[PDB]
């Protein structure tokens, strides 16, 4: 099936680093410079094998085919006011980028506010983040160029939709938050760098402030108003309390779920904003998470995992701030996990728990923190949410493996609450009758039960002829919940397949203790666990081990590439996106610093000696096994992919083809697609999306030769 030679690729073998002893040659360190006409070269040879690869049966057009089709349906988000106003954001179907539209009111005509597309022809330029002012007559939003984590903002004044001259520039990974009083917004700011700021450098970011834009003046007349120069790591975001009078200051080093909080008392100002605000630091360590719900006063509501790892709110008085003061509010449950919560209404809290890797809604009184109403809901997840404290309605948003969604409405103002559905679509094409979600929960190699979800068609026989396509990520607190993909369900019925996602630990799945489950010392945890779900996938008779496809992006990269190099015997195919393969130089680039909350860093012995057995860059080895090779292997990144730096993969390729590539009993190929004008993923226009699971499922198809069913 290789008709093509991998591209010759120079080993700098004189590149050796000593780590606590262990020496290690890194040579194709030459590719983590993206500029230089080595690596250009390099980029340009891969893909020239790759694409033809994709392209050249029928299926990646039967596929593509059948996703424009079944993704061209019309995507609402939930409405949200902002002053007299409602908005949200939709697409009819195969715009590039959802658009904003605004109203007068919810009986009123809606007329377009912001349209991302007529900003590029090719839909690269996109939202990211966005604020309004507390009367909703000013408008702030974000917009990144070819995916990139770099931000530009920009303005608008909401009445007639005008544009404001004022322009935020080096912004990245930043808060936005308007004052009270109309005057200005805070949001953050990266120094001065020499090279490119673009998405294509490497360079660390650090050193991250904190300014204050007043509106109608140029950027160099901002206010810095808090900044940690001896702490490079840290990052400030900053908001408002709900009553304008406090801006509350959580301070970040690293991924963990913990942050400072730190208030500043806007009207103990002694002239408004003019410089390095009076800082009162109510919570000076980094030991638990502090957001903020809402105040009355000086008695704070806040979102705790402080000793309570599923979480839980508590009150903390400003006037009598000691821990001891606390009242606890709503109790920790002991097993469901408290994701988030919002004050509606003045006096209403909505709190959205996860149960068994499925939300739930429920309206609790601020006052006691009793439980008032449950909103009812479908097995999967809360994915969309409205409703401020001078609100007096909500809007959430459900969504599942098998339905498109539900956007549901209740006005809070009514003596009884009757939620109701407001807004839902249906994919023509696809009957969700067809089709069975179930939940197992399978034994890791520890004994720990691990939660897994199996969407297939029912009454399919487990005789294991299936193909299957298993997803994980497994970390950074992130709980992997139902969620709606065309793409995957084309996987279903138009390749006869099963689709399963993996709860392992590193998640947020079951608190913070399923998380610390699978970090650090315990990373192994999160292979383990995926590694199991396969074996569970296979002795159960849902597929068999050359059927078997594994997926995931960014850590997920990481965890299928570790699970390829680990037990290549166990997987027919594998697709890592974006992901993080050298483990002992990725916290030298951009934004990975803040991974060694759940890695470690390299530049510890004992930290070493973890990265070192799992490391995808570091563990290429040929099977020991004559019978055994590597599964066929797709890596797809992209060159603005400024989250997770393109050079790992570009290295890990390099690795993989001349280790196992050169290898006569490797048969099965192992390719890289590096993409233009894209990065991470966030804000990918509609056909670029339409272009990469094209790809992702053409591989598929022609490595395990499945005939498409139409």
């Amino acid at each position: 099936m290789l008709s093509f030679q991998y591209p010759d690729v120079y080993r700098d073998e004189t590149a050796i680093q000593d780590y606590h002893g262990h020496k290690v040659c890194d040579p194709y360190a030459w590719l983590e410079d993206p500029d230089s006409e080595q690596t250009k070269a390099f980029v340009e040879a891969q893909n020239k094998i790759t694409v033809p690869f994709l392209e050249q049966c029928p299926i990646r057009g039967l596929y593509k085919e059948r996703m424009t089709e079944l993704y061209d349906y019309p995507k609402y988000s939930c409405h949200f006011k902002k002053g007299k106003r409602y908005f949200y954001f939709y697409n009819t179907g195969l715009q590039n980028q959802r658009v904003l539209y605004v109203q007068d009111s919810l009986e009123g005509e809606a007329r377009v506010f912001l349209d991302p597309n007529i900003l590029s022809d090719d839909g690269t330029v996109a939202l990211r983040g966005y604020a309004f002012s507390e009367d909703g007559e000013y408008f702030a939003y974000g917009l990144s160029a070819s995916g990139s984590d770099w931000v530009t903002i920009k303005f608008m004044k909401v009445d007639g939709a005008k544009e404001l001259p004022d322009v935020l520039e080096r912004v990245k990974f930043s808060c936005m938050a308007w004052t009270h009083d109309g005057k200005g917004m805070f949001y953050n700011a990266y120094p001065q760098q020499d090279g490119k700021s673009d998405g294509t450098e490497t360079s660390t970011n650090l050193h991250q402030k904190l300014y204050y834009h007043v509106l109608g003046t140029d950027q160099s007349e901002d206010i810095l108003c808090a900044e940690f120069p001896d702490e490079p790591k840290w990052m400030g975001g900053a908001e408002l309390s709900d009553d304008g009078r406090y801006v509350l200051l959580s301070i970040r080093e690293g991924c963990d779920p913990v942050n400072r909080l730190w208030y500043c008392d806007l009207q103990q100002e002694s002239n408004g904003i003019t410089g390095i605000l009076k800082w009162v630091k109510l919570i000076d360590n980094f030991e638990g998470e502090y957001d903020y719900v809402t105040n009355e006063g000086t008695v704070f509501t806040f979102k705790t995992n402080r000793h309570s790892p599923n979480y839980r709110l508590i009150n903390i008085d400003f006037t009598d701030p000691e821990e001891s003061k606390w009242k606890v509010l709503v109790p920790e449950h002991e097993k469901d996990v408290l994701e988030w919560v919002a004050c509606v209404r003045s006096n209403f809290l909505v709190l959205c728990y996860l149960h068994d890797v499925k939300n739930t809604l429920q309206l609790h009184d601020l006052a006691t923190g009793a439980l008032l109403k449950i909103f009812p809901l479908e097995v999967g997840s809360v994915v969309g949410y409205s409703g401020q404290k001078k609100d007096t309605e909500i809007f959430y948003q459900f969504t599942s493996f098998l339905s498109p969604g539900i956007i549901y409405h209740c006005d809070l103002t009514k003596e009884e609450l009757e939620p109701r559905v407001f807004r839902e679509v249906t994919v023509k094409g696809i009957d969700a009758s067809d089709y069975q979600t179930v939940q197992i929960f399978y034994p890791s190699k520890d004994g720990t039960k691990i939660p897994m979800f199996i969407v297939h068609k029912k009454g399919i026989k487990l005789d294991g002829s299936h193909p299957a396509f298993l997803y994980g990520y497994g970390g950074f607190n992130i709980s992997i919940t139902p969620n709606y993909s065309v793409s995957r369900l084309i996987f279903v019925r138009h390749m006869g397949g099963v689709l399963a996602v993996a709860n392992i630990r590193g998640g947020g799945e079951y608190g913070e203790t399923w998380h610390k489950g699978g970090i650090l010392a315990n990373k192994q945890n999160c292979f383990d666990d995926f590694q199991c779900a396969a074996e569970y996938l296979i002795k159960e008779g849902y597929t068999s081990p050359k059927r078997l496809t594994i997926n995931g992006g960014s850590n997920g990269g990481l965890l299928v590439a570790t699970c390829a190099n680990q037990r290549p015997d166990l997987f027919g195919c594998v697709i890592a996106q974006v992901g993080v393969m050298d483990m002992l130089k990725f916290h030298k680039y951009t934004i990975g610093h803040a991974w060694t909350t759940d890695y470690g860093c390299s530049d510890s012995k004992q930290h070493f000696e973890w990265l070192i057995k799992y490391s995808p860059l570091h563990n290429v080895k040929l099977p020991e096994a004559d019978d055994i090779q590597y599964p066929s292997m797709l890596l797809l990144t992209a060159d603005h992919d400024d989250r997770v730096v393109p050079l790992h993969s570009l290295k890990f390729i390099a690795t993989l083809q001349y280790i196992v590539g050169r290898s006569r009993k490797q048969n099965n190929p192992l390719l890289i697609h590096v993409d233009t004008k894209a990065g991470h993923g966030a804000g990918k226009p509609t056909a670029k999306v339409i272009e990469e699971v094209s790809d992702m499922f053409a591989f598929i198809a022609r490595c395990l030769n499945i005939d498409w069913i139409p």
